[PDB]
């Protein structure tokens, strides 16, 4: 179906739903909570999602957002993701589950219905993932179906980075481009039929988790979807 929205900043959150530890702060979406001294709270997850459901049958979309990873040490955890799931998808487990999965089914593709582009700051040993920080496409599992190295210079840049995520409903391809000002660029694509996974309504949004020593912020976000008939 057709949907568009545009948040150049978040001084309005009229159509954003906050769950778990996410909240609106300083004109941004703050995905995990900080204490009254500004210190990242361990072992929390949060979601900030566009509140209106849409459908993926016969649909393409384009979305872009800007984000900042704020770290307070060289060992930040866990990262965040932009995700699509059903409208009643709740905040799930903190830590390396990124607010998207739970321990007993996190690698079981038959037990999950969620697609995401993840920005993963902590190399987990509890499941298979690369030995470096990485950006990944996830389809119904915390073990990414496509993954690439995310350079530490960019992770720790303090820069406002830009993501572009697009879904071609004809070819059934999900693509992320991530760019850093005077830094790295990243390209990831995967063939996946999102209408087959999600035959009814979905919501799109963000999920962040700690971990430790990290806070994730979304500074702007826009979206457009269009029919492919
Ligand atoms: C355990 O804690 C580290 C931080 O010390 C990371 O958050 C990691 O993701 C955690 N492991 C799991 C399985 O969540
Ligand atoms: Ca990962
Ligand atoms: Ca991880």
């Amino acid at each position: 179906s057709e949907l568009s929205f545009n948040y150049p900043n978040f001084q309005s959150v009229e159509d954003i739903t906050f769950q778990g530890g996410a909240s609106p702060r300083n004109e941004t979406l703050q995905l995990t909570p900080t204490d009254s001294n500004g210190i990242p709270i361990r072992q929390r997850a949060g979601h900030a999602v566009y509140s209106q459901p849409f459908q993926l049958r016969d649909t393409s979309f384009y979305t872009t957002f800007t984000f900042v990873i704020r770290t307070t040490s060289n060992s930040p955890a866990d990262g965040f993701a932009i995700f699509i799931a059903p409208p009643d998808f709740p905040v799930k487990r903190y830590g390396g589950y990124l607010g998207l999965f739970e321990p007993n089914t996190a690698t079981n593709t038959s037990a999950n219905k969620v697609v995401a582009v993840e920005f993963d700051t902590w190399v987990n040993t509890e499941w298979k993932e690369p030995r470096y920080r990485h950006i990944g496409i996830d389809v119904n599992s915390i073990v990414s179906v496509r993954v690439t190295r995310w350079q530490d210079k960019d992770v720790f840049s303090r820069s406002i980075a830009t993501a572009h995520v697009g879904y071609d409903g004809i070819s059934k391809i999900l693509t992320a481009f991530v760019t850093y000002p005077d830094g790295g660029n990243y390209v990831l694509s995967h063939v996946v039929d999102l209408a087959e996974i999600f035959p009814g309504d979905v919501r799109i949004g963000f999920s962040g988790a700690t971990g430790q020593y990290e806070t994730q912020y979304i500074h702007s976000w826009s979206f457009s979807s269009t029919s492919t008939n």
